[PDB]
């Protein structure tokens, strides 16, 4: 299906308040930020791309790649709110390649339950 409305980051003060007194990790195509909710019972994901990236289309394209790898392994996910930017090098990234650069990011910061 589609990463529900509860399972995604909209306000700007959520985004502000990850980047500033939250943990980050990043890789080659992607940074990840993971901020800690005492009140989430629910995983919150909020996407950045860069404008270098130049087809709207495109980082739509990537946008939808991210919000389906994390639908996928919520389960498995601990309940936080996560931001991750794309770098331009996460451009042109299948899914599997994308899942599998997350996955990688996600290990890397011991974001797996159980």
């Amino acid at each position: 299906a589609h990463l529900k409305k509860r399972n995604r980051l909209k306000k700007n003060e959520d985004f502000q308040k990850v980047f500033k007194h939250g943990t980050s990790v990043a890789n080659r195509q992607f940074v990840l930020y993971t901020l800690d909710q005492a009140e989430n019972d629910e995983l919150r994901v909020g996407l950045s791309v860069s404008k270098k990236i130049g087809n709207a289309v495109m980082r739509n394209r990537i946008k939808r790649l991210i919000r389906q790898a994390f639908l996928e392994e919520k389960e498995r996910l601990k309940e936080k709110d996560y931001i991750i930017i794309a770098r331009k090098a996460a451009s042109q990234l299948t899914y599997e390649e994308t899942k599998k650069s997350l996955q990688h990011l996600w290990r890397k910061s011991s974001l797996y339950k159980k």
